[PDB]
């Protein structure tokens, strides 16, 4: 077995840039850079817009998804949010006129939050809608991305989830995130995104 992985914001060209971009930071342990959530995710955006409207990015790079990095400032290494932000910025610099959707599960879901906030004012506009699944930092942040409109998030914490609930105890509800990958969660972004 290999990970779920695409690179289609790396790979692109800027002179085809898409409907939407994706991108995605997957959760600590899992491989490739989309890990479960994240090629449903891109998979429903696909068959809503054609696979060449939709650019699906995962995060990877120096993001290594470490279980030691939870413990991290923000619950994720200064390396890791710091490659969310290259990726938005890359976003931002080929394609300005694409609409950017961001998603992000367990320590991803913190990765993304941080890489949102650090993002510019401009960036930030571009991302039209995020979806966290099983928010590491839903407590801290009281169930928002610093810096960012509620009216663009979802959050996704399933009941007796206690990652969302200022801990990291992983129980059986935390593993409970595939159908709003595959549902509600691209249901949302698309209606940002628009039709
Ligand atoms: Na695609
Ligand atoms: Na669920």
């Amino acid at each position: 077995q290999v990970g779920s992985s695409k690179n289609e914001l790396e790979t692109g060209s800027a002179s085809n840039c898409p409907k939407a971009i994706l991108i995605f930071a997957r959760g600590s342990t899992e491989t490739g850079n989309l890990g479960t959530l994240g090629a449903p995710l891109g998979d429903a955006l696909e068959s809503r817009y054609g696979a060449s409207n939709v650019w699906v990015q995962g995060v990877g790079g120096p993001y290594d998804a470490a279980l030691g990095d939870n413990a991290l400032p923000r619950g994720s290494s200064a390396a890791a949010i710091r490659e969310g932000v290259r990726l938005l910025n890359l976003a931002n610099s080929k394609c300005p006129n694409s609409k950017v959707v961001a998603g992000g599960y367990s320590q991803g879901a913190a990765l993304a939050a941080a890489a949102i906030s650090d993002a510019s004012t401009t960036v930030r506009n571009q991302i039209v809608g995020t979806v966290l699944f099983g928010y590491t930092k839903n407590q801290q942040n009281r169930g928002g991305i610093p810096g960012y409109p509620q009216d663009r998030l979802r959050v996704y914490c399933a009941v007796g989830d206690l990652v969302c609930e200022g801990t990291l105890i992983v129980l059986a509800p935390h593993l409970s995130y595939g159908d709003e990958a595959r549902n509600e969660a691209p249901a949302f972004l698309i209606s940002k995104i628009g039709n």
